[PDB]
Parts: C-alpha cells; structure tokens; sequence
DNA sequence: AGTTCGCGAGTTCGC
DNA sequence: GCGAACTCGCGAAC
DNA sequence: AGTTCGCGCGCGAACT
DNA sequence: GTTCGCGCGCGAACT
C-alpha cells in the first residue's frame, strides 16, 4: 500500500534507514544504492514496497520505481523471499539482473549469497517471460480480464470516436469508450 | 479503515495512482472512471476502501462513495473478491450496475470477464435486497435496526419521539433520543 | 495503537464518521453521543480504539477515554465483540453502564439487542470487580503492573519515599527492586 | 516499521503515553525512563519498536535507540515476549542490561519480575554473543555478512576495496558489493 | 477418507450412534432414517462422511451413499454447514430433496429449520445438478476437454472378437490415456 | 470422533493408560476413577473423547459416559481447557459435580486446583442451565435440529395422538420430522 | 502416515476405490491403473499417500510404492497438488515419467491436463536430480539423510567396511557408522 | 495418541518401517536401534510418538518407552524439531543422552548432525534436571495441580485406614472437602 | 423478534 | 473468457 | 562452506 | 512471583 515515504531522514544505516514523515519514523530496510544519497537531517523519498505477514509490517526502500517493481517480481518466485530479493538487488543494478534474466545468465544470480543454482534456475524460470493509445487500452482491458484479444476488437471498434480528429482523444476516454462497448 | 486518500498525484497508471498524502505515497488500485478523474501534480482526494488480509494490505480507489460502497457490497457475495469487483465496476457504472441488480439482469452482469451466468446469479441473488434505487422516520428507525433492534421495536420507540416531543428534532437528535428511550423501557 | 484521530470530518452518518488527518479519511464506527457534535466540514477529535483481526483494521470512536475503556473492556468479555460493545455504549452512557456492572443489573444490561440474560451475567461476572464507581498509590499500581507482587511493591515504595514527583519515586523503586546483582 | 514518533504528548501515564503525530495519537507503552522526560502539552519524539500480531498492532516506547534495540534483542528469546521486555528495561538500564548479559549475571536478570532463574538462563544464553583502528572495515564486513556474505568473503572483497583505493563506509560497501558480484 | 463404520452398535441416540470397529467406538452423527434400524449390541455398516476442521473431526453417518453425496453437496453451498446439512438430510428424503432442487422448490428447503428463503435460493441455486460415457467422464474428471476426451475414446474402437463395445471401461480408459500421453 | 477404545490394557499409568486395540496402542489420559478399574493384561473399554488442536489429538478416559458428558461439557466454558477439566473430574465425581451446579456450590469447584472463584463462577454460569419420556425425548430431538419448541411440541403432539398412545421414540421422531416437511 | 490401506474392496468408481479395513471403509482416490486391479468383493492392498490438510484428510492410492513415491515427488513441487499429481500418474507410466525428467522432456509432462509449458519446466526443474558398493552407498545415503556431511558419511561408513566387516548388512552398517560417528 | 503399532512388517527401509495393524500400513520414521530386529513378513510392535500439524501427521517409532519419552523431552525444546530428535536418538543411546544431559555434556550433543553449540546449549538448559505409595501419590496430586505441601498433607492424612489407586481415591477425596 | 449459534477464498493459470 | 487447483523463507549448521 | 533445510506464544488466574 | 493451561462474535433463521 505504501509506494513512498518522504520525510527527514532521521537515521542511516548500511542496511536501512528512519525516514520521518509526518511524525512517525518509518524504518525502510534499503538497498546500499538507495541509501547511498541518504544523510540524516536531510529530506528524502525513497520508493518502496510494503511486505504484509502475520506477524511483520516491513518497508522496503529502493532507489527507482524499476527496482522496487523487480524486488516485487522476486517476491513472486517461490522460495525467494524479502531478505534473498533484497541481497539481489545489493548485488546486481536493475540493469543488470534484467539482463540476467533475459540471458538465463545463472552465473550471475549465483553470485548472490543465499541463492545456489537450483534457486538461480527457478528465478531465470519464472522471471525471464514476466521481464501508444491503442496498446495501452489493449493492456488496461486485458488487465482487466478481457482475454483472448478481445480488447484489440473494441479498441479498434472505437475509431470512429475521434470526429474533429483529437489525435488520440488520450488513453482514459479511449479506455472507458472501450468499456462502453463491452458492457453492452 | 481508509476511506479516502488526499493529496498529490504522483503517478497515474492505467490501473492504479500513487497519492502523497503528508508524505507518504499510496498505491490505490483505480477503476478507470476514478483515474480519469487523476492528472500527475495535482491533488486529489480519492474515495477508498482498505483491503486487509494476512499477507496483504491494499487500497481500492474510486470516482466517489456510492461506487466505493458497491465495491464493499460486491467483495461480501462469495466468489467475488477484489479484482472482479473491480472489473465489475470498470464495465458498469454505479446506476446502471444497481439497475441489473433490480432488474436480475445476468446478462449485463456477465459482460463483465470472470463473471460467468453463476457467479452473475450469485451476485444478483445477495444484493438485489441489499440495493436502495419522514425521511428522518425511516433513517433513525434503519439506524435502530442496524444496532440490533427489531424493526416494531425500533419503529415503536422512533414514533414516540418524533410524535411526542418533536414535531420538526435532526435525525441524530432523534436517534439519541430513541435510543435513550429503548435503555430505559423495563 | 491509535487512541485518537483529528482532523475535517468529511462526513457524518448515524453509525459512523470520517475524519481526514494529515490527508487520510479515517471511517471511525461511533456511539450516537460521540457522533452528535460532528459535522460535515469542522475539525474534531475522535477518541477511538483499533480492532486488528486477519482480515480487519477498523477504529470505534467515542466521546471521551472513558466510553472507550469500557469499550475495550466491554470486549475483554468472551461472547461480547465490537458490535455488541458499541450497541451497549449506544445504549447506556458511561455512568449508566458502569453502575449496571456494580449493581448487577443484569436487566439494564439486556436491554441492549443481542445481550440476553446469559450474557449479560457473563459481562456482569468477568467486569464488577473490574470496573470503579496519591504519590505512593500510583508507584505501588505502576510497581504491581510490571508483574512486583503488591507487598515488594510496597516495600520498596515507603523506603524511597523516607531518603516529590511519581515518575521520580517509580524510578527509585525500581532502581531499588534491581538491586540484587 | 515505525521506529519513532514525534508530536504532542496529549497524556502521560504510568505505563504508557499518547502523542499526536499529524493529527493521530498514537499509544504508546513505554518504560518509566522514556516516561520521565514526557510531559502532557511538549512535543517529543519516541523512539519506538512496532509489534504486530494476528489480532494487535502495539508501540512500545522507549528512551533512546539502544533501548529500544535491547527490546528488539529480549523479544528474540522464546518465553520472552513484549510485557517481560518491557518490565526488563524498567528494571534494568541499556548498560546495566548489557553488563549482565556479558558477565551471566543470572542473578540480576532473576530480580525483574516474571524471570526466573530458567528464563535469566535463556536470555543470557541466546543474547551473550549477539550483544555490543580501521572501524570502517569493520563495519563493511558486518553488513556484507548481515546480506548473507561469507565472512572469508566479506573480508577479501573489503580488503581490496580498502587496500585499493585506501573513503566513507557505504562508499566502501558499494565498492565491494560492485566487486562480489563480478561473475569472475 | 472415511466412508462407512461397520461394526457393533455401542449406543443408539436420537442424533447419533456409537459404532466400534476394530475396538474404537466411533461417534457417528447421523440422521433419523440411518438410525432407524440400529439397534445397541447388533452389527451395523453406517456409511460415513468424515468433516475435519482445526479443532474437530466428525463423522456424519447416513442410510446410503445417495444421502452421504447429498450432505456433501449440501456442505459445499456457502452458508451450509454440518449441522445444517443434517438438519436438511432429517426432514427431506434424497428422493425429496433432489426433486426440490430440480424444480427450485424453496417453500420444502424452507421447511428445514436454519434455512430461510435466501438460504434455499441459495442452495437451490448452487446444487441445480455406457462403456463411451463412462470412459469420457473419467477423462473429463481427469481435465481433458470433453472434445479430447471423445475424440480418444472414439479413436479406441478397435478389437476383433474381444467385445465390440470397447471391452471393459477401465481397459478402454487405460487405452484412452495411452493415446492422450503420445 | 472416538468416543471408546476397548483392548487390552497394555500400561496403567498415575494420569493414562495405553489400551491396544487391533494392534494400536492408544494413549488414553484418564481420571484417577477411571484408572482404578484398569489392570495391564485385562481387556478393558474405555469411554472417550478426543480433543483435536492443530498440533495435537489426545484422548481422554472416563469410567462412563456421564463423566465423559460432564468433561465435554466443562470444556465448552471459557477459560476450561482439558488439564482443568481432567482436574475437576479427579476431585469431583459425576453426581458431586452435577450436584455443585444446581446448587452454585462455587467453594466445592474452588477445591479443584487451578479453579478460583471467577473460574468456578463462570463455570456454574455456563452449565447450570445445561448440564411422556418419549414426547420429551422427541421434542428434545426436534429442537436440537433447531425446531422451535412450540413447533416441536405441536408436531410430537399431533404424532402421539391419533396412531400412537402405546410407538418408539426414534419412530415417534421420524414421524414428527415427516409432518414437518409437509409444505405450507 | 497411512502407507497401505488392505482389505475387502467395497466399491470400483472410476477415480476411486471404498476398500474395508477392519469395519472401516476408506474412500481411496486412485489413478485408472491401481483401479485396473480392483474388483468388489476381492481383497486387495492398495498402496497410498496420506495427504493432511486443515480441513481435509485424503487418500490417494497406487498401483505400487514406486509410483505413490512418484505422486509425493510431484506433490513437492511449487504449483503441483494432489489433483494435477494424480493426473500426471494417470497419463503417465511410472519409469515414463522417471524417463521425460530424465530427458527433460516438457513437451510429454505438457500431456497432462492442467500441466502447461511453465509448470512441465517447473516440474523438470524441481525433480531431475531427485526423482558390497551397494551397501555402501545406501548407507551413505541414510547418514546424509540424517544430516551427516557427505564426506563425514564417506569416512564413518568406509572406516567401518574395512576392518571388523569385509563381507554384514546395510542396516548393521548405518548402526556401526553411527556409532563411530558419535564418538567424541 | 498412538503410543504403538503393532503387526505385519510390510518394509523395512534404513529410515522407516511400514507396519500393518488391522489393514492399516502405518509408516513409522524410526531410529536406526528401533529398525534393527523388524524384517519384512514378522510381526512387530513399534513404540510411537504421533506428531500433528496442520497439514502432516507422522509417527516415530522407537526401541522402547525410554527412546520415545526423551523425542518428547527433545521436541519441546524451542529449535528441536522431530528431524533433530530422530537425528539424535540415531546418533545417541537413551543412557547416553540422558548422560549428556546430566554432566551438560555440550560436545556429545554436538556430534549429531544440526545441532551446533547453540542448539547443544539449549537443549541441556532445557532437559537438564527437567528431567513408593506415598511418593506415587503425592506425584499424582501434583501432576493434577495440587500443591506439593497440599499433596503431602493429603496422602499422610490416608494412614487411618491403610493400594496406590485406592489411596489416590482417598486423598482426592479429601482435597475436594 | 430476539439472542444464542452455525458458518466461514480469490484469483492466474490451463483447456 | 470462467472454474477449479493450488498456496513460505530466514537463523543455525554443515 | 554459502547453500537448501528444519523449525516456530507469552501474557494472566491459581497455586506457591 | 513464575511455570504451564487456555484462548472468537456477526448475519440469517425465527422466535
Ligand atoms: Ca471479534
Ligand atoms: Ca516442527
């Protein structure tokens, strides 16, 4: 729920950092790159991602929006959790793991403590294939469960809402032109 | 718990919008009659509802409250859950998806995808009652009920309040009253 | 963990409010008489208590700590959640509920909806007793609820109050109960 | 995830207090130390600990970091929960704590009410050797460890960091981060 | 796991027997009509659903497996438990209660103490439910597409003299699975 | 669901007793009464009930099955638990008990050992209320399905009137249940 | 925990089998080829895994232990439950499918319905290297499974081979290791 | 709840046996010693401690009550679960484990394969020290919850008339008034 | 007509 | 496009 | 080793 | 003064 904390940094650490917002204190378990800009007194906004348990409320911070969406994309994989996606992302820039993904570069993964070849092997496994106005509505309905490309046939249905030619009449009316339709 | 989030547009996605409220930024999962409605820089005060499960804590955004709550009441028909109720509240708007419901329109109901013909007919068979379309009468006598009253209880209590000493008090006023009266009876 | 919460309501209903602190619209679930001074637009504040469940996070608001301690105590009670409590301080004000549990009014009790004689005798069992109507009683309180049994607790007290302030004297106690190395 | 909060002390009690950040009032348990400097109507800011559970979300309070992080220290001992955390830092100080801990002294652990010699025994047991010149160096192998680094490891990357290029200690653990994921 | 108790009958109450198989006495709900012929000290077979929750085990004991399959039905209806599905076995026989369904007969489910008009509608809702057939339906509850799963059993029409009407179904649906694996 | 094993009795123990039945060996943790009548070499039937935790499946043994009935109907009060329940059995016999609830005998249930006054009240609370034969019987039946008593009795009524007045109570039973499924 | 279920077989459905153990009959759901060999009123053992859930307790049966070995393999893989396990059995051979794991033959596991490209990969991925000298490795292999470090397990076992056994059973060896092994 | 199985060896691996008693093959993990005599085909009772969690039940099946009773005592020490337990009754004898635990012999415990020093250390502070009429008795009063001078002021109090079933009868019904 | 109680997944994959 | 099936990752230790 | 793995509550009411 | 034992309330019936 928490994508951002932006406050006085009360607290840096080589593993996380206290970010004050609004008075509460946030502890934000970071990535070193994250940090590395960081200095207590100083206002920051790390961007983050929230963990949920049982027992735990846990932020995690990260330097970019592509980091935290990939230490997601980690916490997807079964026997990866927030620790093993968080040394990878200390090891490898977003950049780089990307890279590792789409080469299947298992070499590279294992140089991550906590993850060996077989550990290697499922995140290559289950990331690599999970690594304008007519494309994003197409996306936004398949989002929405409209499968098999039936978003293409209403999306492309929708050509003739554009009379004085508004160029693209933006993604958010050409989305909800295309709901219209599909709702009957 | 969080019925809405104010503040700065940070991002506007397809799906979702990042609001900065006293710094922090929340992630609130949007119809897109609600993200319409969003432009990055701007502020904005989004209606929400706050999702909370074992592993997971998440916001529902929405253009307003009515649609907010036949959000709420298409998450309590078993099978529905977030996403579908989303979906659902994508394709069809808040009149016209209380109109299906009045109506026991499955058809439009099954326009919407993961919405087959039974989990149309659920959803019609759990808020087709559940569904609305003095006045102080009706409210204080619902607020009654809603406390557990029995309905002739409530309405008995309500009418000695609003014939006895009122005559045009507010509906809270009234509902105090009410209640004060249903505490003592014996 | 939030006791309170301030700010716009930005709406008032008969079960409930909102109220926007630091750009969050908080529904608070409140008694009528918590309710009754809220209005659309004015700044208040709600005493309130949070209910975590697995799948909940939901605040009740009140008129004052007192209505919300008997809340809390009200679902202390096995059989008596958040529903009930709130329908029997919607029911009975402070006063009215704290004299029924010393009383034993088990009859004021039922008149709440969903508490019968059964229950009622559950509330009034587990909270008369439980339930009320300076320097060396509030050490001795704060001593004994950090687990000192009332006679160490007492001990400890009168010897640094013979050698004025309560957070002071507490602290000397128990600098005196650590003693033994 | 809150490690502090700051705002107006609306109530000081025996065993807890309420401060209002951004218009919420948070209770929060703290010791009698941490109570001692709060005052109804100041404005202050606790250091905290967040204990979530099932059915509860408590902040407990506390003087400074170090106490706070010694709550943190006692909650990891099994039959050492948040209440018994709380009476073990009301009785004992952050130095009188740590002392006890390195010498054993059972005895002193034994004086706080609900430890008995069993639980004194635990505590000593579980938290002697996870209790508190090139400091940077230090500091560097400790978080490449803390990431899952094995300390042979940790040391050899620090070391031809530092004896490279012999500035800062995140600086320094970017560095050898930089080099332990190096497929070579 | 467990479908059926035999052994001697321990105790017969209004809503229960004890049944011991093997030396355990097994407490098994059940309803009136399988009570009907239990008797203390005589042999009975009682066929069984076994409900296992964190806190419980029971066993629901019935007349047949056409009223163990309905109360397993019944239990799969949300808002339907145990104790509502045996009250609902205690007033409709199977023949009834499957009558009721079909003809969406929510004044006899309403007849069942516990269920209201939303609750009947909802289980009325819920619950509206040879070598060749049996073949395709075993494949189908395997997860083939009842399109594959006749194409292969129609594929296995083959034989001479060893039964024309594709010899025994467990032989056919073993040869159908063969085809189905390439 | 096991509510007897009967086998031979292979240990007799202060607090159990192992009963082997078709092979299985069962531990049966049992009431001093019922361990009386228990020697290891006899065949024995012991009368039980199985509590079901997540991490657990105990039997507990009883001479009967009223005190069987009496331990299943001290483990519905709050705050009772098997131990207590087991305790209570112990020091108490089965019309002393029963006998102590009737009469709110607070000081009696306070003898049993974990049990104070709050604890004995709560018990006398939950189980005074709880803990023409065939018409009683039937109309018991009908209720426990969640008949209304008025319902129940006006549907017995009209069965042991008319074709009966001589008609078991299993048989009186079915014929109410048949006449309350009649429609409208 | 229940490893065989033997006695009279009450009833031969297509996806499962009511076999009679001591008066009690158990539904046993088995693939097409362990109910080849059933037939109503023959005795017959069937070979199962027991499978425990909160709310569930379910018997699944098999030809023979090589292929319930197969289905508790496949049971551990992320994404792989008792239903698609038991299909897998059902399309699949036992030492057929040892073969396609062997092989890595995804396009033959994509064969069963419900297993697609990603889950075929997953299942591969997770079970190629699970799924005199004899005696030797065999009790190598017990003391890895017992935690024993394969080079300690080499030591303990070879150590005992060679002197006071030189011709001595598999078991009577792992008890030798063993003891040797806890030697301090 | 299953203290035994008792019945038909079905297998007999290096880790576990399978048991028959009454149509039901029960795999039982057994220790090494407890394995030693069961032989495919003979008839066998296995001493067991059943384990229950929410999506598992297992025996394990040991020698004797002895060997059975000390898994217990290994299991409810926090960190200990049933693996390390069969881990350490396999690598150690009833005598020589209950040997360790009384002289605190931490090295011995660290000769089982996953217990470290922590963990030998944890597991003598816990079962170190934890662990004929009349003391019989007095035992049974305390395991029900009496106190111990309470426990001993009952059973003495039984020398009017005076079985260790009979005078556990006396004394409780002494206790209760 | 109230107050004990009985009851309690939602997707992303695959076909 | 809908309906079922299916559902951990760290500290301590090899 | 640097990996899959095996593993997992504390409060208070009663007695001490 | 510290081990162990013990641990839930609504929405629909239907009174
Ligand atoms: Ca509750
Ligand atoms: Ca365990």
């Amino acid at each position: 729920m928490i994508f951002s904390v932006r406050g006085e940094v009360l607290e840096v650490a080589l593993d996380h950092a206290v970010i004050e917002a609004a008075g509460i204190g946030y502890r934000v378990n970071a990535t070193p790159s994250a940090l590395a800009t960081l200095r207590q007194g100083s206002q920051a906004r790390l961007v983050t991602a929230m963990v949920v348990r049982e027992d735990s409320m846990t932020l995690y911070g990260f330097s970019d929006a592509e980091n935290r969406d990939l230490f997601l994309a980690l916490l997807s994989v079964s026997g990866v959790g927030p620790r093993l996606a968080m040394a990878t992302l200390a090891v490898h820039d977003a950049a780089a793991l990307r890279q590792a993904l789409a080469d299947s570069d298992v070499a590279s993964l294992t140089r991550v403590p906590g993850i060996g070849k077989r550990g290697a092997e499922r995140i290559v496994l289950e990331l690599r294939d999970k690594v304008a106005v007519r494309g994003s509505v197409v996306e936004a309905l398949v989002g929405l469960g409209f499968a098999a490309k039936q978003a293409e046939e209403a999306t492309d249905q929708v050509l003739d809402g554009e009379l004085g030619k508004d160029g693209a009449v933006a993604t958010s009316s050409a989305l909800r032109a295309a709901l219209s339709l599909l709702g009957k």
